[PDB]
């Protein structure tokens, strides 16, 4: 059990084959500060260098899973200061060789919600808020949102989520028919742990061979969608 | 300052609900919002007006009382069965898809056949708990047209579309809600109020972002639809012109 | 015979799997009799709908233990005899009335029907990965096509067992009923389909499933390429010996 460089991501081994990546940039409520960006990329590179793990649980702290762009960063784009860069926090889970469970025990906002959606198994908390809120800032969505939201939540619910940038409680999404398990926040991480243990029962090579096949169309199609979304910004 | 007026046949009313929200209210009470010539012309005219006046951010398409849209008139269906007309002769099916801004289909009343299907092309669809919805084409003996074989699986998923399209059954909105559909379902008396609120939230965004985003989200729909229409017209050539379709339309309408 | 064919009303055919000795696992007898049942249906142009169902608490249980050991040894494959695609290849609509448990390839064969009904009490599982096998028989294509990409990832990667009532609460588009109502509901639905002209049912089915039928050979090849990398290890044989029927 170890912190990354900036100490705002903590890695905990749950058994020898399960790694939990806990995001805890409390100063920024797990918004994508420079420190959370570096520590997250460090976490997944460590996972990539340590093939003992068969499953990853990605989770937040307290009431926050991940909050997406920082308020400063969004403001700077809105004005004549910076532009949207492609990055690649959003696809950490997708690029991971092994199954990733996004245990979203807390709010998932903008790029934060999108990051969780690229995981193989996503669990929501009934009391938390989830929103792809890019268009509230006046901007079309980025970070692969226009691809992964319809892929995981279906075409129709994605139109509303993306065009209107509304906030949904986990309870609201459960009642609109989402395929994600939705639980009380207090139960979200235990359930992710149980499921990771069941996944760890499989040969590692079988997990990886199947995940490579299930996500090949996503890994293959995402660069083109990123280019479209950059185009939209203009 | 916020206009409200009739289209030329008076069976569609346009109301500017706010400076950037336009409501297209179908009100062919004589035909229960079936596609009479009057309703066909006034819907085309309403969507052209919207295209000619690029200041709106959302459109609400809705019916009156307990009817959203009832589809083909009996006469209209018989004209197709006879080979006088084809469903592509006017194109009501794609009105909401070809609209450059978001459209909300507030289906506060029943949605039947082409009427339900034209609604399903909207970007956001809301159903009423107590209304009936049906892609009822196959009850008359002929295959679904109006792009139904494309937009039903796209919006409600492959599996539920199989059953809705092959069996032509009628579902309450509550039935579809229990089946797991991603559309918001509400008591009829709340459907339009909820559509207006959602249109108000959409109107908080810049119009150019909405149009840019919609173009990107529905590009596959606009790209893929024409081929499926061709295929549906070939299915009609195989199924619509049998004598028993005439007997079913006259007997079961 | 472990498959019984029963006509219902004029144009409905029920295919009833009742290999009670094997709990509707794919014994040699069930395999041969299912193939013959669907060939009889293929040669008979009276029928307008098929009801595929099992007996008591079993819909279809997938490979026998010796069958899975044959696959692990490389003597046979999950796709042999193309049982997995019988309902897709059938020219008329098929209803899988899964009044009982659906396990492994028995589940997947049912999921290629045009309409699938589950029972609340019964267990459903694409359980290939419990043994170390990657999913075969078109599972990687028909589970996401039928139940959506997200739910399919969890079903296929983890090989878990779900009650019909658990899937119902996760949001599946299938009708889920008490077991004692499943076949009665399938019969009402089949009478409703039988109201349509047969030529209309066939013409529309051919269209709605053309993408499945066109893409499925590609997907089968992709599954075979996964299976080459995964099926022949020793620990797949121990898993089959230790976990079968657990
Ligand atoms: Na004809």
């Amino acid at each position: 059990q170890g912190p990354m460089t900036h100490s705002v991501v903590e890695l905990i081994e749950i058994e020898s084959a399960i790694i939990q990546v806990k995001m805890q940039d409390r100063t920024h409520k797990n918004a994508f500060s420079q420190e959370l960006t570096d520590d997250l990329i460090q976490a997944f590179e460590y996972i990539r260098q340590n093939p003992k793990y068969k499953a990853v649980i990605l989770t937040g702290y307290d009431n926050y899973f991940a909050s997406g762009g920082t308020q400063e960063g969004l403001l700077r784009i809105q004005q004549g200061l910076t532009k949207f860069t492609d990055d690649n926090l959003y696809s950490l889970a997708l690029d991971c060789e092994i199954p990733v469970i996004a245990a979203m025990q807390g709010h998932g906002i903008g790029g934060g919600f999108v990051m969780g959606l690229f995981a193989d198994i996503v669990i929501l908390s009934r009391e938390s808020v989830y929103t792809a809120n890019f268009m509230k800032y006046g901007f079309t969505p980025g970070m692969g949102a226009t691809f992964i939201v319809p892929k995981k939540l279906g075409f129709s619910l994605a139109q509303e989520i993306l065009l209107n940038a509304g906030s949904y409680r986990g309870a609201d999404l459960e009642k609109r028919g989402v395929p994600f398990k939705v639980l009380p926040r207090a139960e979200v991480l235990d359930y992710a742990v149980e499921l990771a243990q069941e996944l760890a029962e499989k040969p590692r090579n079988s997990l990886v061979t199947l995940k490579d096949h299930l996500v090949a169309p996503l890994r293959d199609q995402l660069p083109r969608v990123i280019e479209q979304e950059l185009m939209m910004h203009e």
